[PDB]
């Protein structure tokens, strides 16, 4: 493969996993969650989740970031999130980071409910 063709694969397995309900969303294990207008992604998480189904992780990264889906805000690529157990944010967490992506890039306007796991910093 090559830096075209493993992004457009990333891509096309992220979008259409999602949009067929494919990928787990929105759970307390899921690397991919909604959150007020964004598909947050978590990394590394979800690249290793494509790999597990298609160093490694690098070159896919590369090559997702060159497509140019995700958002980038004044510079900023990453978000922070903290991921709770327990719905409504408590309890314990776990720090993560990632990217978001505009909800259009992979949702007709179709979607599940935003994460009720998830909150964004």
């Amino acid at each position: 493969l090559s830096s075209t063709e493993l992004g457009d694969l990333f891509w096309s397995w992220l979008r259409d996993g999602l949009r067929e309900g494919d990928i787990p969303v929105n759970t307390a294990d899921a690397c991919v969650h909604l959150t007020c207008g964004f598909v947050f992604i978590s990394v590394p998480g979800v690249f290793f989740l494509f790999l597990k189904s298609h160093g490694r992780k690098e070159q896919v990264q590369a090559a997702f970031e060159k497509m140019r889906k995700h958002r980038v805000s004044d510079s900023r690529r990453f978000w922070q999130c903290c991921l709770y157990e327990e719905p409504g944010g408590r309890g314990r967490y776990k720090k993560l980071t990632g990217y978001l992506i505009k909800m259009s890039e992979i949702y007709n306007g179709n979607f599940p409910d935003d994460s009720l796991f998830l909150k964004v910093i």
